[PDB]
């Protein structure tokens, strides 16, 4: 069951805490960790009402950050193997997609995209997906 | 993370399926599983004898529970199992007991009842109230 875990990162300090948390809670070994960022194509379209090739500059900001970061996440988990995916569309829409595509074993979402209020893109994947999913919050007391 | 998972059984459909699915989906080995069952304070109110009809439900519980004790252990590929039976509001007992046995994880079936989108509102409510991590299991792959 952590044979092939996928972990979507919006880049939140939220998203960043959840790797630490997991490292605190998990002592179990993980297979592979597909680490994913989807570029929010509706933020891009919230910049315009505000050429759509901030895109390429957007891929690189991601591509960069993400490979700058995939080593941290492999270890924070106890995963033998990490890969990275960039993606462009709606997050929960691209997540569910990736998980089916790569035949992932489980999906690990930080609870708060952004207490006890669940983020929206988590709530949605969480209903649109056939894979199982493990939400994580913060460390204990 | 599978060191002490907790796992509420609804005695429902959904509840036994979640157990196969974990059984098929999962191959790692759980430390201990506490197999909880909260017989719902609400539902009996349709109490339509006094307060010990409660407690014929209790052994009713330990009936299927304490015997489903030993096939869950076997699905989770658990080193150990146990049982707890509480009265109350399902999500609130779930969350109460999670926190109190300092469990590693809580595992829940998506739906107790048609289709992979009806979430379940016991689910949702544990989801929201807990600090613990949460596995929502649902149904298997291609084969």
């Amino acid at each position: 069951m952590f044979r092939k875990v996928l972990f979507p990162t919006d880049f939140s300090e939220g998203a960043y805490r959840a790797v630490e948390v997991f490292e605190k809670r998990n002592k179990m070994e993980v297979g592979e960790v597909i680490l994913l960022h989807v570029i929010d194509e509706g933020t891009l379209e919230e910049l315009m009402d505000g050429l759509k090739d901030i895109k390429e500059k957007l891929k690189e900001e991601a591509s960069r950050k993400l490979q700058e970061k995939a080593e941290e996440v492999k270890r924070a988990f106890r995963a033998k193997n990490v890969r990275t995916i960039i993606r462009f569309g709606i997050p929960w829409d691209e997540i569910v997609k990736v998980a089916e595509e790569e035949n992932v074993s489980l999906i690990i979402l930080p609870s708060r995209g952004k207490h006890e209020f669940l983020g929206s893109t988590v709530m949605r994947v969480l209903r649109k997906t056939k894979k199982p999913v493990l939400i994580i919050k913060e460390v204990d007391e």
